[PDB]
C-alpha cells in the first residue's frame, strides 16, 4: 500500500479582528472562522511515524491568529492568499495551502437614523466565503462565494411543458411559490502570486456586491420558466460583468410550499386561484446546480 | 397511581399564507410554525384507554389550517387567541388550549430602490413569537417576545468590581467586547375574552416594535457596567412605554471573545490597548436573567 | 418598577473527568456539559450597577471545574447536589442555585470480546441529565432524566374509536408504525440537605436504569391503543418500583410515517396489508404529555 | 456563456422500507435518505426554457419510492445500482445518475435477553452511507463509507517529534487524550453493469463490517504516534481484505481536551500525571486526511 493523496491542518479556527480609527472613533470589525489544510512531502508522517515533517496543527492555528495580527483581513480574498502563500514559502517541503473562509456578517446598526461607531447586528446567516488553493509553481486559484441567502417569491414562478410518462403525478403550473437558498461561486482566472494578486484588490468586494444584486434582480423580476432557466440567467449577467471570472456556478434548492386542499370541510376553497395557506415542506427538496463558463 | 398533569396536541405544524391586494397587485406573505396543546377531561384516554375523548391530533392539525385559512393570521397574538378560543368553545371536555406561534422573517426586498410586490428576502433568524393561554373561565393570558437577535459592541463594556476570592482569576477591566442573542419577553395583563383582545390589536405590533427598539439603542448606548445592569435598563423602559404589559423577563448570554497574548513571537502585541485580534469562544457562555415588574 | 426575579451564572460547561484504577490499570471517563445559576440578594448589580454583590461567571466556571476535581462526578444527582450547596454555604447572600447537568455517554468498546480498559464509544446520542434545585433552608429538590432515547415499532400501534367530527379526516387504524422519542423525568422526594442525597446514592444509578429497561420493554410488549395509553403504563410501572419518587413525567412525540400510495403507477399495492415503503414525516408531529403521581 | 456542467434532482428524499417474515412474524426495517442527480442532454432546459428535456424533480422522488418496492434495498450499494441504472436506460437523453444514499441505524432491541421481533432502538447516529455513480458506457463506480462513529480514548496516544520554530508554542507529550469523528471511505473496482455488481453482493455487508472491526480495534489498539500514523494502519489493514477495494480515504478530526492548571487555587494539581479533570474543545479542531491505494 502506498499513499496517494494527504492534507492536513486546522479547521473551525474562529477569528474576530476590530480596525479603530483614531481620527473618527470609527470602530469595524470582521469575523470569520477559517480552515488551513497543507500538502507536500509529508508522507513518511503516515507510514513511518516520522513526526519531523509535521507542522503541529496547534501550531497552524498560532498562525492564522498572527497573520490576522499582521496583515488585513479584508477582501477575504486576499486575506486567504496571504495565509496560504505563508506556508509554501515558509517551509521547504510543503508544496500546497487550501485555505476556506467563512465570513460571518456583523452589520453596523442605525440607531436613530445614524450608523453607529461600535454596535453591530448580525443580519441573516447568509455567508460569504472563500476557497484559495496556493499551489507551488502554480499559483493561487481563488474561488468566492455567497451562500445561505433564503429568498422566496410568491408567484411569477411556473413550471410546465415538462415530461411526462408512467412516473409523473406532477400537475403542470402557471403559478407557483419559489424559494430557494442561493449558493453562487465565482471562480476567478489563476493568478501568478500574491502580486497579481494584490493588483485586482478592488474587484474583489466589488464582483461579490455585483453577484448579489444581480441574483436577486434576476430572482425576483425573472417569471420563471423553471429554477433551470432563472438560474442560468444569473449566471450570464455575472459573466458579462467581470471578465476576470472563468466560470459562474449555483446550486439551488427548490424548497417545495404545498397548497393544501381544504374542500372536505364545508366546501372550503384553498386550491389554484383560491389558494391563500399553504404546507411549506421541510424535505425532500429538488437540487438544481449548473456550472456556466464562456464560450 | 394518578393522572396529576396531562397535555397533548400537534407540535411544528408549519404554515404559510398569502394576502393579494386585488387593487396594487402587490402581495404580503407571512410564515409560520405553530404548536397547540390541549388540556381538558382526557384522563381516562391515558388510564382506561378511552380514545373517545380525544381529538386525534392528526384534527388538530387540519384545524390550524382551516383557522388560518378564515382568520387574520397577524397580529399573532390575535391569531393565537381565536386558535386557543377555537378549541374551548368547540369542545365541552377540553378546557385549556395552550397555543405557541413562531415568526420566520420575510422582509420585503427593495429593488433598484422600489420595494418589490412579490418578492421577499430571509434577513436573519430573529423571530417574533406569542404564547398564548386559553383557559375556560379565566381569560386569555398572552406573552410576547422576541428572540434569536445576535447583536455585538466591540468596546464600552466595563466589568469591574465583582466579588474576589479564593475562586476567582477574572482581571477587572474597563472595555471588553459585549456579545449576546436577545431573549425579551412581555406579559400582558390577563385579557377577560376574545373581544377584549381584539380591543387593543394595534397594540400588538407597536409593542413588538418598541422592545426592539429600546434593546437595541439601550445595547448601543449604554456604557454598559455588566450585563445585568444593562438589560435591567432595557426591561425598565419598555414598561413605561406600554401600560397593558405586567412584566418584562429577559435572558441573556455573554459571549465571550477573549483576548489572545501573541507576545511569544516576536514581541507581538495584541493585548489590552493593543487588542486587534480576538478568539470568539463558542462555550461556555454566561447566562443572565432578569424578570422586571411595576413597584 | 422592581425586580421581581433573578438569576444568572454560566451555561455550556463542557466536564471530563477520568478515574484511572491504579491495581487494574482500567480507566473510566465521564465528560458532562454543566449550568449553574444562582438566586440571592443580588438585585443592585441590576438596579444601581454594584457588582460587589456577583460572583463573575467566569468564578463559577472555575467552582465546577474544582469541584469536579475535589468530588466524585457520578452519580450526577450526586455531583449536582455537591455543586449547588457549595455556592449556598459559601455566599452568605446567595440563597439558591440550579445546576442542571447533561451526562454523555461514552461506552467502554469491547474488542475481541473483551472490554478495552481505556477506549470508548459515543453509543448514541441518548443523554442522562439531572436538575438540582438547592434552596437556603427548603433542602435539595432533584428531577432526573433520560432523553433522546429514540426507538421505532413496524407494528403492534393502534388508533382507532377517536372523536370523529367535521374537522377529521384520519382514518383509524388497527396498525401502524409508532416511533417517538423518549424524554421521562422522575422527581425525588424533597431532600433535607447533602446528608440524606449521600445515604441514597445507591438508588440514583438503579432507579435511572429502572426507568430505561420499564421504558423500553413497554414499548416494545404494548399492544398500543395511543401514545396516551402507552406512555401512562410506563409512568405507573416506576413508581411502583421506587418510594422516594413522587411523580414521573414523560413527553413523547409521535414521529409520523405515512403510506405511499403507489396504485397510479400500474396498479402497485402499497397500502394497508400491503404497505412496505413509507415516507418518514420530519414534521408536524404529535406530542404528548402527562404526569402521573401517587394517590 | 455555454453550460460546462449542470446536474438536478431531488435530495432529502426519507424512505422507510419493512420486510415481514410471514413463517417466522419477525419484521426488519430499513430506512435511509436519498439523493439522486441526473445529468445528459438537458442544456437546453438552463438556456432556452426547453422543459421537455426534464423528468421533474417530482417525478425523480416518485421513481425512488416507486424502485424501493420493487427491490431489495439492502445492502444500499445494490439498491444505489438498481435506481442509478433506471435512470440511464429509461431515459434516452439522460447519461450519468448520480445517486447518494445515508443508511440510518434501527437496531433489533434486546428485550429479557432476546431479540424483539418488531421493536428497534437507534443506537447512535453514525451512518452507513455509499456514493454510485452510473455513466452510460462507463459502467459503475461505488465508494462506500461509514461516517459519525464517535470515539475516544483516555490514554495510549502520543506526540512528540513535531517541527519547532517560532510558530511553535505546542509541548510534546508523551499520553493525551485522542477523540474522533471517524469518516471513512472505500472505492471498489469500477464494475461493468448492474450483473457485475449482483455478483459480489455478498461483498459489500462483508466489507463494511470489516471496515468498521479494523477502524475500532486499530483506534484502541495503537499506542498512537500522531493521528496521521494510526489512520494509516487502519487503511493498510483494509485493503489487505479485500482486493476488490482500489482506495481507501479516512477524514478525522483531532477533537482536543485541554488540560487544566488548577495550581492557582490552593496548589491543587491538576496537570501531567495529576490530570483528572479536562476541558473539551468546541473549536478548532485538527483535521487529517489520507487516501491510501495499492503499491
Ligand atoms: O427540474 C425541475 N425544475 C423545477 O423548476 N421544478 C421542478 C419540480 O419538480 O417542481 N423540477
Ligand atoms: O455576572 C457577570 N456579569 C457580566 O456582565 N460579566 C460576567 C463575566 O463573567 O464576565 N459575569
Ligand atoms: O392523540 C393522539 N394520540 C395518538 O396516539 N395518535 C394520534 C394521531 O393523531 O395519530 N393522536
Ligand atoms: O498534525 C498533527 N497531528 C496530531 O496527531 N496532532 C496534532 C496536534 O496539533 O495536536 N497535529
Amino acid at each position: 500500500s502506498a499513499v496517494k493523496a494527504a492534507r492536513y491542518g486546522k479547521d473551525n479556527v474562529r477569528v474576530y479582528k476590530v480596525h479603530k480609527d483614531e481620527k473618527t472613533g470609527v470602530q469595524t470589525v470582521y469575523e470569520m472562522t477559517v480552515c488551513v489544510l497543507l500538502e507536500g512531502e509529508i508522507e513518511t508522517s503516515y507510514t513511518k511515524a516520522d513526526n519531523s515533517v509535521i507542522v503541529a496543527t496547534d501550531s497552524i492555528k498560532n498562525t492564522i491568529y498572527i497573520t490576522a495580527k499582521q496583515n488585513p483581513v479584508t477582501p477575504p480574498e486576499l486575506f486567504g492568499s496571504i495565509l496560504g502563500t505563508h506556508f509554501i514559502e515558509k517551509y521547504n517541503h510543503i508544496h500546497a495551502a487550501h485555505v476556506n473562509i467563512v465570513c460571518h456578517r456583523w452589520t453596523r446598526m442605525d440607531i436613530d437614523g445614524k450608523p453607529h461607531p461600535h454596535s453591530f447586528i448580525r443580519d441573516s446567516e447568509e455567508k460569504r466565503n472563500v476557497q484559495v488553493d496556493v499551489v507551488e509553481g502554480k499559483g493561487i486559484d481563488i474561488k468566492s462565494s455567497l451562500s445561505g441567502l433564503t429568498v422566496l417569491k410568491s408567484t411569477n414562478s411556473q413550471f410546465w411543458g415538462f415530461l411526462r410518462d408512467e412516473y409523473t403525478t406532477l400537475k403542470e403550473t402557471w403559478d407557483r411559490i419559489l424559494s430557494t437558498d442561493v449558493d453562487a461561486t465565482w471562480q476567478w482566472k489563476n493568478f501568478s502570486g500574491l502580486q497579481e494578486v494584490r493588483s485586482h484588490v478592488p474587484k474583489f468586494d466589488a464582483t461579490w456586491a455585483t453577484a448579489r444584486e444581480v441574483t436577486l434582480k434576476t430572482f425576483a423580476e425573472d417569471n420563471s420558466a423553471s429554477v433551470q432557466a432563472t438560474m442560468y440567467k444569473m449566471a450570464e449577467q455575472i459573466l458579462a460583468r467581470q471578465q476576470l471570472i472563468e466560470t459562474v456556478e449555483y446550486s439551488l434548492p427548490n424548497k417545495h410550499y404545498f397548497e393544501i386542499d381544504l374542500s372536505w370541510h364545508k366546501g372550503l376553497q384553498n386550491t389554484g386561484k383560491n389558494a391563500e395557506v399553504f404546507a411549506p415542506q421541510s424535505d425532500p427538496n429538488g437540487l438544481i446546480k449548473c456550472t456556466v463558463g464562456r464560450s
